């Protein structure tokens, strides 16, 4: 934990692009001059691309594959939006308006604005605030795991999810104490989780709006996540 910390950092670093793998071939800060089908389809494709990456990342968190398969799927589905946002916010460069996606694709905020709507600006504000905390890679590797491994309604073994969460939280608390015994830093960090939930709602609102408009249908897996996480 110890070894837990190292496994978390490794899972985190293998789930995203190397700086050498960054792809700038579509990046344009100048967009010439309401959303259309190509904007909506790119929104859905960026969302979809993270899905398979996040699922592989989760399998590398020690103890996750030892949860029931029904609990794994519920935890993944429920956290998907928040993880997409958190990992995007941490990878991106909000000073420059640059969004960096898990494939390595780099886009300017103005290239995403029509598909994402105002949500992309909220994400970039959360990204600037995340960056001011100067969260180091091991701290991030625990925070993101804590977003996934958390209480959700319908869990078969809620105490086992809580034990794994406590292990990760303890691992984080120890790392933040060691790099600085002691928790104000820690409380500032954990304070990002509620804001993240609020941003996930904004994403659900954007997906609802696009489903209403109906230019291009959501891909089935995103659509199921949207429908499965609607508490009505």
């Amino acid at each position: 934990p110890a070894n837990l910390l190292t496994s978390l950092v490794r899972a985190h670093l293998d789930s995203g692009p190397s700086t050498a793998k960054l792809d700038y071939s579509k990046f344009q800060e100048l967009v010439l001059p309401k959303e259309d089908a190509g904007d909506v389809q790119q929104f859905y494709d960026l969302l979809s691309g993270s899905l398979e990456v996040i699922r592989k990342w989760a399998e590398k968190i020690p103890g996750f594959a030892e949860l029931s398969p029904a609990d794994q799927d519920l935890l993944l589905e429920s956290a998907f939006l928040e993880l997409f946002i958190l990992r995007l916010a941490y990878r991106s460069k909000p000073g420059e308006g640059k969004l960096i996606f898990c494939s390595g694709l780099v886009l300017h905020r103005l290239q995403c604005a029509r598909g994402f709507g105002d949500w992309i600006d909220s994400i970039l504000a959360f990204s600037r605030s995340l960056h001011s905390l100067l969260v180091d890679v091991p701290a991030f590797a625990c925070l993101s795991a804590l977003v996934l491994i958390t209480d959700r309604h319908g869990l078969q073994e809620p105490r086992r999810v809580e034990e794994l969460q406590n292990r990760i939280a303890s691992c984080l608390k120890e790392h933040v104490a060691a790099v600085a015994p002691q928790a104000s830093c820690l409380s500032r960090l954990l304070g990002k989780l509620p804001e993240l939930r609020t941003l996930c709602t904004q994403g659900l609102q954007r997906i609802f709006y696009l489903k209403l408009e109906d230019l291009v249908p959501p891909p089935p897996i995103i659509d199921k996540i949207f429908m499965d996480t609607l508490p009505f």
